């Protein structure tokens, strides 16, 4: 037999490296259903699952959609081993942007696939690990999970409902033999889509200068902070593995521990007027 | 004039006792827009409103469902005043029961709710406050929006969701003269709706005995921490009128100090392991 791994958004970025990174493994201890919301983006994984020389049979893509419980059940129903040891939710969604910029269909997009899609990925696999008393959830998280930042008011929204969701979900499972783990991201060094966003001038067009200036910051910011900490995807994905290996897996794995003085910032002061003080000023200057 | 405030949510609880507790204030400082769902509940707003001698114009209902951006829209061109100072977006649903017995819809419906519905709120409403360069947005917070509580996932998520929505709004927001805050409560008594959660037997029929056991455990500690914690609203409603009155409101007012060395766990321990097993501990004894 092997570990039977389900991991969703495997099109590009972390999702993409782990299902490959599981797929090659020397050990060929993984079997990685390497899931996709559209299978015609499964090239980069099968590019990249040839360059790591992946094993015929270690890694199978199937389409899921997180946002559909149907593709949801339709892929889980294609996990012919009949379990999954390791469930990676990893599919989700950036939306960036002043807030009243954000269609409304983009922020619930977000939420539904970053939140909801993750849930529907736990209701649909959770019974028969918590059954089995067996396996493994990781969810990507990210360090916007934990700490708000300005113009990713929603994808933040979703990464900390994310935190909620697995905490409350942790809390529950822990008798039960079912590991629920986030991996914290930081910035991770991933060429993929979210530039849905909106051009400049549609986003100029839907909110005020002033939070347009600070939009150019924030993304003058975010480009500082990404050439400064952004990690290779190989590196985060080894941090699942790490959770994956873990006897006891904490709730949280962090890929960097780079943000956690700001993190740390936040329960220093509850009132999260330090975190917001500081924060402006160190997007803003 | 007044201080004009649009309260979401005011059928019942904290919305409703914040609205009457603003349009009653022996100042008559609050002219309040006390939006409902669904007019049809708004008797106990007008009941309590009557009781507190809400003086006449001092408090008008609309309906504002917060899921639906027209009505949302709709309650803003309701505002006589064409401008609202302080914005409470309390609209909310709850979702209690093993994740895996909860509908999809269910789901949904809170992150639209309790997020996106907050969303709509603040694109709909943030835009003119950051014009004026003055405007309060309170939202109301829960605990469980920074600590994760089992069978409370979703719950939690949108709540974490409001945490990180608001959080990353505040960076934003700070230069601008508008002031975000969570009010995160604790318990509150309030006898309203949230059970359409589901009948023992529907929640069984959808989880595993274990589970279900556990969800026992759960409710029998939920009721526990209520008998013990649950404020009044009209206590709870107080913070909120101590946010609005703060010169220079913090991101987040408790209600409640009482969860707040649960919660530095949390930070003293970013692997949430201790969290984890301190609540599961404290849930399940
Ligand atoms: C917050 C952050 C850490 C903290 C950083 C920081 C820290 C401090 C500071 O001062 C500033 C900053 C700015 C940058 C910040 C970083 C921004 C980074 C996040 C950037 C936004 C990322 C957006 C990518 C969203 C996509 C993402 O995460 O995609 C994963 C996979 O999901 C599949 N995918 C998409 N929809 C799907 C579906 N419906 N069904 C199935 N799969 C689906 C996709 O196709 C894909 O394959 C990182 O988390
Ligand atoms: C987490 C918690 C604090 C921590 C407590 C704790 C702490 C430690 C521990 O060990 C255990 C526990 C267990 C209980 C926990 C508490 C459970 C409490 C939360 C309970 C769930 C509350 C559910 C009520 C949800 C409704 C709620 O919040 O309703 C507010 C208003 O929203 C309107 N409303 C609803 N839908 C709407 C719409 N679409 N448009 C406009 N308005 C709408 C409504 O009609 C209403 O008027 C509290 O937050």
């Amino acid at each position: 037999a092997r570990t039977v791994v389900l991991i969703t958004g495997c099109s590009s970025g972390i999702g993409l490296h782990l299902a490959v990174r599981l797929a090659s493994d020397p050990s060929q201890s993984f079997k990685v259903y390497a899931t996709l919301r559209d299978l015609k983006t499964q090239g980069r994984l099968w590019e990249a699952a040839r360059a790591l020389a992946c094993p015929p049979g270690s890694l199978e893509t199937l389409q899921l959609d997180v946002r559909d419980s149907k593709s949801v059940a339709a892929a889980r129903e294609r996990v012919t081993e009949g379990r999954v040891d390791v469930l990676v939710c990893n599919a989700g969604l950036g939306l960036l942007g002043p807030l009243e910029a954000l269609g409304e269909d983009a922020v619930a997009s977000v939420l539904d696939v970053n939140v909801v899609g993750t849930v529907r990925m736990l209701q649909a696999f959770l019974p028969d690990m918590k059954r089995r008393g067996s396996g493994r959830v990781l969810v990507t998280g990210s360090v916007g999970g934990l700490m708000g930042l300005p113009f990713n008011d929603v994808y933040c929204a979703s990464k900390f409902a994310l935190e909620g969701l697995c905490e409350s979900l942790a809390v529950l499972l822990l008798p039960f033999g079912v590991h629920l783990s986030l991996i914290e991201c930081g910035p991770v060094h991933t060429a993929f889509m979210e530039k849905v966003l909106g051009s400049p001038e549609e986003v100029l067009d839907r909110t005020d200068i002033h939070t347009f200036h600070r939009f150019y910051q924030y993304l003058a910011h975010s480009k500082q902070v990404f050439r400064e900490a952004a990690q290779n995807p190989e590196e985060v994905a080894e941090v699942f593995l790490t959770a994956l290996r873990a006897p006891k897996p904490t709730l949280r794995y962090f890929t960097t521990e780079r943000f956690l003085p700001l993190l740390r910032m936040r329960l220093d002061d509850p009132s999260g007027s330090n975190y917001v003080t500081a924060m402006h000023r160190e997007v803003f200057g």
